[PDB]
């Protein structure tokens, strides 16, 4: 129940964020997350740099197209699923 | 099982950080998460500006009372239940 | 089936970045993630200050060991869970 109903929202979710607009769950071949840390620092010459954390979340289908979902939801959705609520209301 | 903990131990999360301070589960009707990407840049009248990012997760309950709770519990418990071990220790 | 297939992944995880060099899931005992938002300002002498949001996910093995994780492969794979998919392909 709760892999069927997570996988339809995930896929309609990226359907929104894009072969036809909408996305099935059954192309849904991979996802890929990087976090990447803060980083703050000056070179030996002066030069400032700030880097800030990101966080990614990539959505590959089986046909090579890549799209990115929401950190947010994707969170939520994971908490959601885990309290027994409805995902992606 | 794990339903069971999961909501018990957002429940006990929450009233902690607070009708009475003790949240129980049922009163649990929503999550919401944000993911805030930063963003740095200069207008063009040399006004600097760093956003950093935000991760925010917002549990809201059915007397419309709405609190915080904090993501890297949400992200500790998530894991914890997927690798088999207690909740909320 | 699920728990251990992500236990069995958390412990080649971790057996990276680390006794052997390499961990088993029966030594894995907890599991600990801090969120630090971001914090800018600027203190009443004119120094400025920002802190940049840390997300720091640490593994706690039977023998004492702690062995940080990447809480990027550790989201990742809670979704490939979530959606059906092999963990850590
Ligand atoms: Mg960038
Ligand atoms: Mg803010
Ligand atoms: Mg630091």
């Amino acid at each position: 129940g709760s892999v069927t109903a997570f996988r339809e929202a995930l896929a309609d979710h990226v359907s929104g964020r894009l072969r036809s607009m909408t996305v099935e769950a059954r192309e849904i071949s991979g996802i890929d997350v990087t976090w990447s840390e803060g980083d703050q620092g000056t070179s030996d010459y002066g030069d400032e740099y700030t880097h800030l954390p990101e966080l990614t979340v990539t959505v590959s289908l089986t046909d090579g197209t890549r799209v990115h979902a929401d950190p947010g939801w994707c969170i939520e959705n994971l908490l959601r699923q885990a309290c027994g609520l409805e995902v992606n209301p």
